[PDB]
């Protein structure tokens, strides 16, 4: 966001805009396999 390159910023969160999505199914698949 700060500092020089607004443009270098945003095209490191490309990466991250997916990984929100991975770490949301992930641990829902971690839970599910560990059963009660």
């Amino acid at each position: 966001k700060k500092k020089k390159d607004k443009w270098a910023s945003l095209w490191n969160w490309f990466d991250i805009t997916n990984w929100l999505w991975y770490i949301k199914l992930f641990i829902m698949i971690v839970g599910k396999k560990k059963k009660k």
